[PDB]
């Protein structure tokens, strides 16, 4: 199973490593997939490049 | 955050619903993100359109021994 | 540039055609890119395969009150 | 509605912010989606990593 | 590595199988990656959902002269 | 035809340029697509952000 998670920049090394373990466990538990068959990519996006309601997360945090 | 999952066709509806919930719990506990801020999109690919080693999952299934 | 849109199933053909045009005009005006250099791909997801808060759009629709 | 735009690196901060506003307006106008329901990610790609006709945009600009 | 291809609908099964193999050989020779480490996912888009210049491939096909 | 290749960071400039040429040739050969109609994006992912079996490629290399 392939999993891509896109989230905001600024996460700790712990958080990214934890996320990759935990998403893998979730797929293994719910689908029966061997853990080695679960592949995860974490993509981090700067807050100036993520918009909700037409305003960036960087602006929404400021305003 | 956005979680996009690519799976082979043929999982049951109950397994897909359980996966959505469990991936969401995993992002909640590890990142602190509220569950309502986590989105999951599950895409299913037919086995003729997924290749490993240059051969489709369908072809690899037809010769596994 | 490439614009990939993910939408729930059920939009009309006319709305999808109008979206493609309008996203293209938006990229043209803001970036200067010629319209012919903008590509848009629209993907439709069934509501059983889109989750928010760990529950599918289908499940959230079945209990909205 | 979720929108991912991939474009070449080197855009100004104005251009990215403008793009996120304008794509959001387009989705709101054409689908009736509340602006808060439109989410946009802008991904920027270095010109050495985008190919057309088997040559990078960086090479095509040089040559 | 992961190779995701987006194609218009309508290619034959034989062409899609040949593409998967050939993209895999290309990644093997240029990167050194073993073939079994290369995955290819082929996605097909209907021509009403692919836009260039703000018009769908279907619309551009209906007026090409 | 559009092709996105995600692979690990650390590739040489030769390797990325070669990959973009070779993937383009493969699409041209197998589909009959004019080379100018083949578009390729190469995305590079740090090894700490790619997981197999719940462990990052960075950890798997160390351990």
């Amino acid at each position: 199973p392939l999993i891509r998670v896109t989230l905001l920049e600024g996460r700790s090394p712990q958080e990214v490593a934890a996320l990759g373990e935990a998403l893998t466990a979730a797929a293994h538990e719910t689908l029966g997939t061997p853990v080695e068959a679960v592949r995860v990519i974490v993509e981090e996006t700067p807050p100036e490049r993520w918009f909700v309601g037409g305003r960036s997360v960087a602006e929404r945090r400021a305003s």
